[PDB]
DNA sequence: ACTGTCATAAATCTGT
DNA sequence: ACAGATTTATGACAGT
């Protein structure tokens, strides 16, 4: 089928057709530059990313910014995940990058 | 209201 | 153990 299709895992559920995201059916809130990160992260378990694929998927190939926004937008990421208890999942490799994770 | 940039603090790695 | 160089986290502010 083509009509999409709910993510839930560990407790976070995101539906993409709806804009929607809980945490233990309980929802949580942000903007749609931190939803399409966290869509990307969530497609994407148990994978290193430098901020360089991060801005060519999530903000686009041909979009220009510093390397920078990056980090005050995993800030926003964490900061909306926080109250719902899922910031931990979002994960730092220093040097080169992010992660997302389960749990380790 | 949402995203991009800068300033200062904390954290990491190597050399002595 | 401490200092210097490089990276990352957080808080405030501007532009559109």
């Amino acid at each position: 089928m083509a009509v999409e299709e709910v993510i839930e895992m560990q407790g976070l559920s995101l539906d993409p057709t709806s804009h929607r995201v809980m945490a233990g059916e309980e929802p949580l809130e942000m903007g749609p530059t931190e939803f399409k990160l966290l869509h990307f992260f969530m497609t994407h378990p148990e994978r290193v990313y430098s901020r360089e694929q991060l801005l060519n998927h999530v903000w686009g190939t041909n979009v220009y910014v510093e390397d920078r926004t990056v980090d005050v937008h995993i800030r926003r990421l964490r900061k909306a995940l926080e109250p719902g208890g899922h910031d931990r999942m979002v994960q730092t490799v220093r040097g080169t990058g992010y992660r997302f994770s389960t749990r380790f």
